[PDB]
């Protein structure tokens, strides 16, 4: 059964058990994700701020069935337009809230790209998405306030396309990450 992680520990305890096998069930990791409450002191090794715009950080390489990692922001901060590799996308947040602007892919026409929905992702709730529902951008609305979130990917991937809100225009982007295990990689 699906138990409640007191701690990030925990919580990577039970992950580990999820992608035990070969596929993956959403329902149970969006609810355990969820059910982690955020605890500050917890994963602050993992929470690297850059003044300019958003970092990746990794926290876990899931024995290879997924990179668990964290994304801190910075007043102001958010993403391009971009979709997530053929794999499966947990976000959860950690500290603050999140805007996702959601967006279908995009037709042929060089036309611009309006939104198909929107919404704020508060502290420590866990949203989902994959190529097959759609896009999305995300940004962390705040002048004065920085927001962290947990994400979860399976299969891992560090390329992805960003996509032109004016023309539906992509590009091939192959990320990086600043930090692995709580130090610093340049
Ligand atoms: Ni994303």
């Amino acid at each position: 059964e699906l138990l409640k992680p007191r701690t990030l520990a925990d919580l990577i305890r039970i992950l580990h058990e999820l992608f035990a096998g070969d596929e993956v069930n959403v329902e149970e990791v969006q609810a355990v994700l969820e059910a982690y409450e955020s605890n500050p002191a917890e994963w602050a090794l993992y929470a690297k701020f850059d003044q300019y715009r958003y970092t990746r950080n990794l926290v876990d390489q899931g024995n290879g069935k997924f990179n668990l990692m964290i994304l801190c922001w910075g007043e102001g901060h958010g993403s391009s337009i971009h979709d997530h590799t053929d794999s499966h996308c947990f976000l959860k947040l950690l500290q603050g809230n999140l805007k996702e602007t959601l967006f279908d892919w995009p037709d042929k026409k060089s036309n611009e790209m309006i939104k198909k929905s929107e919404r704020t992702l508060r502290e420590n709730q866990c949203a989902y998405i994959n190529d097959s529902i759609g896009l999305h951008r995300v940004e962390n609305v705040s002048h004065t306030e920085p927001a962290v979130s947990l994400h979860l990917y399976s299969p891992p991937f560090d390329t992805c396309h960003a996509f032109d809100q004016r023309t539906g225009h992509k590009n091939k982007v192959t990320m990086t990450f600043h930090s692995k295990f709580g130090i610093r990689t340049p």
